[PDB]
This record gives structure tokens, C-alpha cells and sequence, in this order.
């Protein structure tokens, strides 16, 4: 059948991957108790928008369930699957025959049904008719909250639809939950976004030389995604954070964007994802700005790889994710005591919540079509309330098909680390003489992708992430 | 005082330009009759969004307005101008202590007050009781329709606003007309913008090669904007039309993004324009894939180069906008009679309104912070209802100070030759046997930005236009070598 492609050496992505997740949702909705024969799933893709009150045109990005059901491109189309058959029904909007002049060609409903393989192509204006001719017991539309967000998904809606029976409660966890098994169509596309954002990294840290603009590493990220990956959207803001800003979390958006000049002597951390096709990328590499580990430096960094390694080889399906944050909590605080950073029972220190002080973010989580992606906390999966704990974004058992970040990080954080020594409880594992040497550092940051499978993981991630491979790759070495 | 400023090569803006901009509209509403005293303009700048019902985060882009008065580059804040002082007061989010695990250094009120040169600096959540401090008669709010969207203005508005008597009608045509007159300081910028993305398109001419995709040169193009002059955003969405993609005015969008193979024998439309700092550029280049015009070719491309020169020549302070339109139209029905493809009277032609046939879209428009700038349909300025005329941004005359597209263009769309073959009024003045020619020969515009002068124009834009130029240049001639 039809694939999407941009040519050269970009991926060609079947138009079947969308097929079987429209498949596999109602499959899925056939099962539930509640659904009603002749249900039809109503889904609104996303519009076109400008900045504002102007006609600044913003570039369309596909809204992310519309996507994964149908893998239109184009702004303004509806979608609706009837649940008993799975019969696919793609509405486009009418354009009148004088667009021709401004924004194309005007395709025909037919070459949208050869383009994407559905069942049917009508024009949005008949959407009412279309589905008042096929009788339908109940719309079944989308809402729920994103449990990253807190927003709630946009129910579809058409000129018409108060004559129907809706029901938006039913699909949204259903389609949730399809989202967060990944199929081996899509597994092939998560692998072509980190290849390609694997070898931007490798040219990032290639290029980085002191006294460079973090923001001239981000220009050249994008710029290699979309000439030779086809990206032309990230999945993300670029976080390209040198010296202290690399112990920022929240770095590079307009407020912070990217617009220091790395130092000699400065460590880098640069987080960026490509996007292909709506599917995601998130990657992190970490390195120091001249190409030469310090002592300091390369302490920090191992402690981080070697959390790293250890949750990527012990995931696997049963795992609690829960239990594999911890994990890096108290290997961190090995390493740290190692350094001489800290003094003490690990076992208390953990106790006291001592590894949220160098890692406040949660160890990683759930990424697909969207980077944070959807089902990390279903009805009856519980966010843990502790320091570090609480901010994953998925409490659930690892099971196959599910893709995961490994993205573990130590960072000097002065609103952390001032926090901790003000409390008795925390303050006597921490030797300021030897803390004192690292304020200011900033943070590393080891961030991975991989696939759950039926016996461990699979990596998808591709760059350079020991020292010597940095070093190495730093100093213009082959291989 | 203190600059924007991305290192580098890049430009220092000092805030002193939007200052200037504060005064500047602070005399305008003292000059107004119905301004009353005590009033107080209240803007509200752009808000953080994100991608539908995610939490992935949009970049955040200032609102064109809010930016013009204060240049503030962070999301949540509001802006308010004492109108009889000029005291400007920025209000800024409230962030609590804890948001630093995430965001680093908190700023200070200080820090803002210094990094934008306000004359005080607020938290958001006090700007009701701020206000009733100051004891205003009226806040003057924005509202207004955008004449290129139809969108309105999103007018100001905060918890506590309706005990205050708030005035929507005056402020917003008074700042567009300020906008209008772009500043000596607004200027460095756009000539800045200007350089940046000329040097842009040369590297872009320079790297062009037959099999490549039209998105790569998108690519290159924002990566020497960015990388280079710190433009982190593009004024538009990049149109990189080849064959006979550069036959469609509106080409580049999510449902023709840029994806086809440059052939041999194709001519190559660029239009592409880096923002930085907000303040826009909007330049189209128009050249063979391969580097060498045709005869074919370099006949449309001068006939538009004839039509623009002329332009330019005649723009002036006094000079009626859609004149210079049809100005353009005139010289393209010349220039196509004496290319053969078409026949006849051009006084005849012209009365056909044939010239949009061949120029679909207007000469040009206003261009500032926005790409389409504000203020091009003032009320009392109407639009033309005639074919081509109808789509000018503006129906003003000219005045010094205005930031102006020079942008004609001749393209060969389909759909419109063929309606003007089935028109009697029109179909005369086509000969089908050399216009059969140029079906698909695409489209052929340029467009340069320029400033009304107390006299004529000023040329920002500095890019290969002539024939000689651009061929020079594809060469990987030399910028300094005179063709
Ligand atoms: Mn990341
Ligand atoms: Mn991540
Ligand atoms: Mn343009
Ligand atoms: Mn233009």
C-alpha cells in the first residue's frame, strides 16, 4: 500500500501502521462492557492558526490522537470508525475550485482515500448527514485529562451533532491505552527518529568550540533533522543548557532560550528530539565544552552512567517503574559518597529522600507521539507522594511494547542543596567543604529510549555516551 | 542603556527603541481630542501554550503589540503607559521560591526593571490593586480588526478590570498608526533582518542542486538565520517552490510542505524572510534549478525586473498605492505582448483587467513586526474591488517612514488562464501558440523590502536580482564581484 515519505534517505511510513491502530481501538472498544453496537468513534483533527489577531500563519502540526487513528497532515479534516465493522470514513473540507491560485492543487476525496487507505472521503460539511445515514446508536468522542498537562482533550464537534447521543467517556482510556503498546510499524519509525537525531547529537558535539552561543548547536540540531532526517518539527523545545544552565531543568524556552556562550571549563548538556511524521525523539547528551573530561567532571558523569546502565538492564517486563527510580536514587548516592560529596549510611540516606536533592525530576517516562507520551496514570494507578517519586509521570508495571526514556541525572541545584543542609535529617550526609568544589557545575544528564520486550529492552538511542566514546568523538577521532 | 542581544555577529536593539515607541504613542493620545485625563493604556502580553491537550510546550512568540510597546520577551505579563507622564509599569508572573529545582534564578522585579527600562515593575497578581493605587480615569484597552485575518484584538483583561471604567475604541487605531511609522532605531532592525536573511538566500542560490528537495534549502535557509544572525523564528512559514510549485503563491504549508524534487530546467521561487526580535524580513528570490536562465526564462524574469524597477523609481511620498499596482500590471502586459505570448492593445488588455490573470496577488503590503503589517485600512481607506487590486494590503498613499514589500510577480496558473480563455473579453488577447510554451512554467517574483523616504525609497534588501547577479552568484561568485 501508500507510504509517507520525503524522499532522499527519509523513512517511508505505511499507511497500514494507522490501519492497524484504528484496528486495534476497536478491538479493544469491542470488549468493553459499556459500548453499544453500532458506536462510531468521532474524532476532530486539529486547524489551521496564526499568532493572535494576525495572519501569521503558525505551521500545522497534527493534533496527536487524530494522528495516531489516521495519520492525516492536513488542517480541518474530521475521522470517525465504526466500531462494529472498523469501517474508516476520512472527511476533508471543500475547497472552492478558485484556492487553486493560493494554496495548490485541488485533490479530489478520492486521492485523499488512495493517499491515506480509508474506507471512504467525504467532505466536512456533510459530516452530520453522512453519520445521521448510517443510524448510529451513540458518537463515541474524546475527553479526559493528560496527566502531564492537566488539560482536557478537545471533544470533537460538528454543526449538528445535539441530534445525536454522544458519549465522552467511554474512549478516551481506551485509546490511551492502545497509545502506550506500540506496534512494530511504529517501533520502525521510533527507531529511523532516534537514528536520526543520534547522528544531530554526534554532529552537535562535533561542532561545539568554546565560545560558541548554545543556540548555534540548536540551529545546527533542527538543521541536520530536517535536511537529511525530513524533521521538520522537534519534539521539543531544544534544551541546550552550558555551565549552570545545564543544572536548569526548564532551560531553553523564551524565557531562557538558549543565549549563553559556552566557556572553557563548562559543562554541556544538550536535550533534543527530532520529530518524523508526529513521532517522537528525546535524547540528552552530556559532555564537557572543550572535549576533556575533568576529574570532577568525569566522577559526576560515570555515577550517572552507571544508573543508566543499571535500570536499562534490569527493565523488563514485571518491573515496577517506581522501583527502577529508586534504583538510580541509590546509586547515585554511592557515587556521590564515593566523590566525598557525601558521608554516611546510604540506607538513611535514602530514607531521608537524599537522592531528590541531585535528582528532582523523575527517572523517565512513557514517549511516542508525543515526547511526554499518553496512559502514565490510568484510573487506579496511584502518583507516589515523595520528593523525586512524584514527579514520574508514569507509577506502572513495564510490559512489552511499552517505550520508555532511561534518563537519570545529577545536578548542583542551590535551592536543593541550601534546602537539605538547613535540615538536620539531611544536612549531616552532606560535607560542604567538599560540596563547595561543585556548586556551580551544573548537572549531567544520560537520556536513552528504549522498546520493553519480552525479555529486557531494546535500545534505540545511538550516540556517543562514554567518556572515552565523548572524548573521542569531541577531538574530530574516526570511528 | 541596555540592548537586546544574542552575541555574536548579531544586532544590539536597545530598549531604548520600544521607549521611543512608548512616547511616541503616549504624544499621539495626548493630541487626541477624546483621550481623557489620567488615562491609562493597559496591554496583555502572550501566555505560554502548548500543543493541543499536551503538556509538549510551544516556543513562545511575543504578541506583535505588547512587543512593540515593551519588547518583553517572557509569557504572563502585562504592560500599562500613564498617558500624561508616560510612566510605563511592567507586571511580571509571580513565581514561587520552589519553581527554581526547575527554572534556576528566580528574577528579581529589579532585574526587569533594569532589563527593560520600564519605570517600575509589578507582579501580575497586584496590577488591580496597582491600579487603583494610581487612581486612573479610564483604561484604554485594545480592540480592533486585524485587515489582513478579520481576527479581532484580544483586548486586556484581569480579575478586578470592571471596577474600572475601560475605553476599547480609541487605543487600537492610535498605535496602529504608530506602527505605521516605523522609527530610525525600529529601522537598524529591519535593515539588520534584511542582511541576514539576503545573505541567507545567497548561500541558499549558492548550495542549490538539481535532485535535491525543496525543504533542504528551508533548512539551510533557518539554519544561517539562526545560527548566524540569532533569528530563532521565521517571519512566515518558508516558500520553496520548484517547477511548477512556484506557480502557487501560497505554497509551503503543512499540505504542500515544500517536498518536491528540484529537475533540470526548473525555475526555483524562494520567498523566505528570518524574524528577529520579533521585527520581520520578507524577501523572494527567483532563479534556474541549474544555475542558467533560459530564453524563456530570463524574458519573464526581466519582465518582472523591468515592472519592480519601475516601482521603485516612482514610489515617493504622495504616491497612491494601487496606482503603483497597476503600474506593475501595465508593464507585465507590455512585456508579455512583446515576448508574443500576448497580442493587442495593452490599452485594451488593461481595461480586460488581464494584468491579474498573470498577478494574482497585490504589488506589496505594509511590513514591520508583523510580515503583513498593521494599518494598510485605516476607516476611510477602501478597499478596490477589481481582479488583483482587491488583494493590496493597503489602499494608502505613501508617506515617509512606511516599511514597504515591493513584490510583482508573473506566474502561469492554470486555472486562470484557462478562465481567461473562456472569457470573449479576454480570450483575444492570448496567443495559444507561444503561451502554450509556458504551461508549467511556473512563476517568477521579486520582492524586496524598502522604506518611503522624505523623497523616494530606501532598498533594504540586498540580494542577486538581476539576471547577471544571480547567475554570478550560483557560480559561487564572489558577493563583492560586479557582474
Ligand atoms: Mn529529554
Ligand atoms: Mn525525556
Ligand atoms: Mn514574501
Ligand atoms: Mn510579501
Amino acid at each position: 500500500g501508500p507510504s509517507f515519505w520525503l524522499g532522499n534517505e527519509t523513512l517511508k511510513v505505511p499507511l497500514a501502521l494507522f490501519a492497524l491502530n484504528r484496528q486495534r481501538l476497536c478491538e479493544r472498544l469491542r470488549k468493553n462492557p459499556a459500548v453499544q453496537a453500532g458506536s462510531i468513534v468521532v474524532l476532530q483533527g486539529g486547524e489551521e492558526t496564526q499568532r493572535y489577531c494576525t495572519d501569521t500563519g503558525v505551521l500545522f502540526r497534527q493534533e496527536s490522537f487524530f494522528h495516531w487513528a489516521f495519520g492525516v497532515t492536513e488542517p480541518g479534516c474530521y475521522g470517525v470508525i465504526d466500531v462494529d465493522t472498523g469501517k474508516s470514513t476520512l472527511f476533508v473540507p471543500r475547497l472552492p475550485a478558485s484556492h487553486a491560485t493560493w494554496m495548490g492543487k485541488i485533490h479530489s476525496k478520492e486521492h485523499f482515500k488512495e493517499k491515506y487507505a480509508v474506507d471512504d472521503v467525504q467532505y466536512v460539511d456533510e459530516i452530520a448527514s453522512v453519520l445521521t445515514s448510517q443510524k448510529p446508536s451513540v458518537l463515541l468522542t474524546l475527553r479526559g485529562v493528560n496527566t502531564d498537562s492537566g488539560s482536557v482533550c478537545r471533544e470533537a464537534s460538528f454543526d449538528g451533532i445535539s441530534k445525536f447521543e454522544v458519549n465522552n467517556t467511554i474512549l478516551h482510556p481506551e485509546i490511551v491505552e492502545c497509545r502506550v503498546f506500540k506496534t512494530d510499524m511504529e517501533l520502525e519509525v521510533l527507531r529511523y527518529t532516534n537514528k536520526i537525531s543520534s547522528e544531530a547529537h554526534r554532529e552537535v558535539m562535533k561542532a561545539v568550540k568554546v565560545g560558541m552561543k548554545e543556540y548555534e548547536l540548536e540551529s545546527l540540531f533542527e538543521h541536520y533533522c530536517y535536511s537529511r532526517g525530513g524533521m521538520r518539527h522537534s519534539s521539543y523545545t531544544c534544551i541546550c543548557g552550558s555551565g549552570e544552565n545545564s543544572a536548569v531543568l526548564h532551560y531553553g524556552h523564551a524565557g531562557a532560550p538558549n543565549d549563553r556562550t559556552i566557556q572553557n571549563g563548562d559543562m554541556c548538556l544538550f536535550d533534543m528530539g527530532g520529530e518524523y511524521y508526529c513521532f517522537a525523539s528525546d535524547i540528552t547528551c552530556s559532555f564537557p565544552a572543550n572535549g576533556k573530561f575533568t576529574a570532577d567532571q568525569k566522577a559526576v558523569y560515570e555515577a550517572v552512567l552507571r544508573s543508566s546502565r543499571a535500570v536499562m538492564g534490569a527493565m523488563k517486563p514485571g518491573v515496577w517503574w517506581p522501583d527502577m527510580h529508586r534504583l538510580a536514587d541509590r546509586i547515585h548516592l554511592e557515587e556521590l559518597a564515593h566523590m566525598g560529596i557525601l558521608s554516611g549510611s546510604v540506607d538513611a540516606m535514602v530514607q531521608a529522600h537524599l537522592g531528590a536533592v541531585f535528582m528532582p525530576h523523575g527517572l523517565g517516562h512513557f514517549l511516542g507521539i508525543d515526547v511526554h507520551d499518553v496512559g502514565g496514570y490510568p484510573e487506579g494507578v496511584e502518583r507516589i507522594d515523595e520528593p523525586g517519586l512524584r514527579s514520574l509521570r508514569t507509577a506502572r508495571h513495564l510490559q512489552p511494547g511499552m517505550v520508555l526514556t532511561v534518563e537519570p541525572g545529577i545536578y548542583f541545584i542551590d535551592h536543593l542543596l541550601d534546602e537539605a543542609l538547613a535540615d538536620p535529617a539531611r544536612a549531616s550526609f552532606l560535607n560542604r567543604e567538599v560540596l563547595q568544589r561543585f556548586r556551580g557545575f551544573g548537572g549531567v544528564r544520560i537520556e536513552e529510549d528504549v522498546v520493553v520486550t519480552d525479555s529486557g529492552i531494546e535500545l534505540l538511542t545511538c550516540v556517543p555516551h562514554t567518556v572515552e566514546e565523548i572524548e573521542a568523538c569531541m577531538a574530530g577521532c574516526d570511528k
